[PDB]
């Protein structure tokens, strides 16, 4: 139902210790990246936000993170979900700490929100008060700055992004041009904390508006 | 049933009246693009043809047009369908006109055609007599030239494209290499309107022959 | 159930006897490529392996080979499956011979293997003892050299690739970064035949290990959160 939180779920977690040189090469790891933390989940944007949080909570970098084509509901296997993330660190301890922070964030109450009665339209409007090393790299903004992470289905996202950009003094840093692998769209916007918040609120309101009147 | 038209459906339409400068930047709009028209639908190629038709009826440009992975039947949300299109124009009135032309075309009787009994194989064989500014650009030909717009599932499309190219005096302008986002394939072919129609007819016949005999290669 | 072979199926096969120049150009064919063989199936990596077998059996090259987004289970049409392959040769006879070998290989008993009770996790751990021209070119090795062709879902594949690389004297030739179109991942590894077999064995064991315990981390390391 409308305004319900869609609960995100982690599906698998594993660790690689003393990563093989052949794999380190293909993943373009740094010399000091000895251990990898692997995670899959059924919600990509929540997991991306969680991985970024992990770079704050632990001595890890996000070295790989990709979404699956057509989304979790179309997964052909049990553990694929719609996202794979890989953290890299100097030791299993740091990688485990990163994965724990990732899990904590995923389970913290964050998630996509339903915009209609049968949850067939959903959106993500998450304000990140200070970016870690992953989302700042991705957005092309300074580490530690705030951002609004805004995602919705393609038309809703374009309409609502326009509403968000007019609601506050924010800049569009990275555009998730539709379709993402999961057939969504969105952007990372940056500005002051209060501006980003204002953008998240306007975005959510605008998605709900389209959902209530798709053909008007 | 074979030869049945598969009706295309529009799912969502909205107008942005005064696009924000930030959005205008990431969409790489031109300064004269003040208003956007957004549309999604459950059939990508019909929509692309419709959008191109809109550029003939109004002063709008197709500034964005993309298909969704795995097609409308696999959409995870209500309004995603399998295509999003964005028209840009100088005013909301002009964008509204372009959207109305787009909608009219989508509901004009064009569409994919079934090749078999349960409609599990379908194809698009549409002759565009006079391209607008969108398809001409993507095909790399002058505006106002004719196209055969040919789409089918991957093998059917490769086989039928060969038949189309042999049936008529046409050239391949743009190859939709399998898979497109929707797991189809095909091409835009150009030539005279009559040659394009002949290519459409041959493509159609060839897709149907594969559907009736999918494993036969001897 | 676990260790069950997943049977691959061919969906469509055709020959273009005399390819048009317009198509030859877009496919970037060689002048001597006069005929095309087309095939679709519901399992991409088995079909790729089969196409490579074709190049050992007849005068054909693999000139096109691509997987479908989100895999065969999400196909929206009857013949799309999850793969299209195109062979090119100098004549219809050679293409027919190539397609024949392709079909035979697909129906030989090769296939993905299930890792759990409901076959919701599967993998491919195929030792190609003698590569044809397609896989050897893909891997950047000489024809006839051995390959381990390893594929599994994304996390399983990353974990199991690391296991495979450590279990034998092999080199990573090609990495299929997750997601491939079908939302899998894997690699082609090369080495001696025995080394490739060891890699295949280690890969299979590692995937089954993840399948049986995908979230062991929670109890071991995530307690008191
Ligand atoms: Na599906």
């Amino acid at each position: 139902m409308k305004n319900d939180l869609i609960r995100p779920n982690v599906l698998s977690v594993k660790i690689i210790s003393n990563v093989s040189p052949e794999m380190a090469k293909k993943l373009e790891l740094e010399p000091h990246h000895k251990s990898l933390g692997l995670i899959t989940a059924d919600c990509d944007d929540v997991t991306y936000t969680a991985l970024d949080e992990a770079t704050k909570a632990a001595e890890v970098d996000v070295v790989y993170a990709r979404s699956m084509y057509a989304g979790a509901g179309n997964a052909s296997t049990k553990l694929a979900g719609e996202v794979i993330g890989i953290l890299a660190g100097p030791s299993p301890a740091e990688v485990r700490s990163g994965l724990n922070a990732t899990l904590d964030f995923i389970d913290s109450g964050v998630g996509f929100v339903s915009a209609n009665e049968d949850d067939s339209i959903c959106y993500y409007a998450q304000c990140v008060s200070r970016t870690g090393s992953y989302l700042s790299k991705t957005a092309g903004i300074r580490e530690g700055e705030a951002l609004a992470y805004l995602v919705a289905p393609p038309l809703e996202a374009m309409y609502a992004l326009d509403a968000a950009l007019k609601a506050a003094d924010v800049e569009m840093c990275e555009f998730f041009a539709p379709p993402t692998e999961t057939n969504f769209a969105g952007a990372l916007l940056t500005g002051s904390q209060s501006a980003c918040k204002a953008a998240c609120d306007a975005f959510a309101e605008a998605v709900q508006s389209v959902a209530s009147n798709p053909l008007g």
